[PDB]
């Protein structure tokens, strides 16, 4: 038992493990719906820039989740990252439905992992997740959500071009 | 009788606890537009800024008439004040042209107040009501039905988002 | 469903709409407190002030309701704001003592709604309410509590009057 | 006729001589009552300085007239301006009700000057009296009667001393 472990228990620390693996993988969806904006044949450099900071945010999640691992004791083990389920992410709209759709996901994983830690009695390990993570995933999807609605309010061609200009920094 | 009171007539008194009712139910009508555009599912980020400053413009307003009346020698009675009459405000175009509406009717109870002053001979009010609420109705008044003009220019989709980022700050 | 809706009852939602009235309820007592107490025969500016501070809080207390009903994709219903049950407030220790009883119910309806969010696993809101409004609702019994006393220590005429100047700003 | 006489009727122009004369009578009065609480068997510094001000401001009032009367070209006709109606003022509460009396008689007498230039058309002098004269009278009798109500609330002695060093400057 290491030094540090005290009121961690073996199920949560391997539901840790699990986020880990997760937040990497979206990690590496965000990364790919970056460059798919910069090729040259869709070319939106503020998707680009926005999907390049969401990756680089996903990839401190589980960096996170591997530090709060070993404050408590626990010990990272890591899986291969599964490549995302698209090579090509459509238009802009389409991008950020898959985008809502992924965050939802995670979403959804860190509230069976704060059930993993409820039902533990893990009371430090829940107030982490709510701090650290679950406020931030319900100000992720709400933005989110309102890019989807002005993606569908300005339309293809002009519009799509224009929110790249004035929605994304 | 209080120690201020001069030239101040009762009807005058209970005409300035009404206006009082109303610039509230104007602050609640913003702040329920304001509020509305930041739905997920309209997401207008100017408009939501534009309608909370109108929002507290209108508290404003209602506590100057509140601090004005003390200042004569009357007594404040408060009433409640309704919710507004929508759930909902359409378009940025229906919003604005319910926003007009609601400030001209606000501007004819001004006016009618005035009249109240008048015939009671209360040259200190009328002043009062000219300087800091009449004025400020005519450029309300003005700025809005432009709003409106430039809405209908830019027609919905595409325009409507493009007034949100040009016309409101 | 809206867009961003997850692990978000309706119950959670009505509960949220039922507390925004109240704030904004508590809001309307705090103006009708701070002007009560700019009357020419009351005639105390430290405690208007103070109420004026007081109301704007609640103010902002009902809209973080507002916007984080909007962030979890619930719909904001707004209800009428009765008028608060008395229109003069006696004395200082008269009005003080009102205030802590208000405080009081507030806190009392948020410990219902989080317990609406608890039943319901609202893990996020739970931490909302905590975070945003449990602690401050603590405090600020607190510090009316201690106003009290003093009030009934200085006690009434010159005492009220530096109470007014030396324990509120 | 002087050169710049356009509709400034003969009365309105006596009527702004009978003005001069009662705000230099009021300028006396608070001159008397300043130098009254620099007795050595009064001493209350507050209150001189607060009268002194005062008086000040009276003096600045006859002077606009006299400026106002050249500026229309009316002529200033200038009376004995009568010593005040006491040689002691009592207490600061005596001083102070005093000094209501004599607010209320000035705007009285406002007023009835503006009721001149009302019947005489005199849109300009109207407005005139209503910018510069009309809002600081009333601004000026709420103070007072709030420093009425405090110099009732503290009483005599300690009280009256606390309020000589906390209401006034
Ligand atoms: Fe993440
Ligand atoms: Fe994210
Ligand atoms: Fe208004
Ligand atoms: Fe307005
Ligand atoms: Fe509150
Ligand atoms: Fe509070
Ligand atoms: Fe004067
Ligand atoms: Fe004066």
């Amino acid at each position: 038992e290491s030094q540090p472990r005290q009121n961690f228990k073996v199920e949560t620390e391997a539901g840790i493990n699990r986020q880990i693996n997760l937040e990497l993988y979206a990690c590496y969806c965000y990364q790919s719906m970056s460059f798919y904006f910069d090729r040259d044949d869709v070319a939106l450099p503020g998707f680009t820039k926005y999907f390049k900071e969401k990756s680089d945010e996903e990839r401190e999640h589980a960096e996170k989740f591997m530090k709060y691992q070993n404050k408590r004791g626990g010990r990272i083990v890591l899986q291969d990252v599964k490549k995302p389920d698209r090579d090509e992410w459509g238009t802009g709209l389409d991008a950020m439905q898959a985008s809502l759709s992924l965050e939802k996901n995670v979403n959804q994983a860190l509230l069976d992992l704060h059930t993993v830690g409820d039902k533990e009695g893990d009371k430090q390990f829940m107030d982490f997740l709510e701090s650290d993570y679950l406020e931030e995933q319900v100000e992720d999807i709400k933005k989110i959500s309102d890019h989807i609605t002005n993606l569908k309010r300005v339309g293809s061609g002009l519009g799509e071009y224009m929110f790249d200009k004035k929605s994304l920094d």
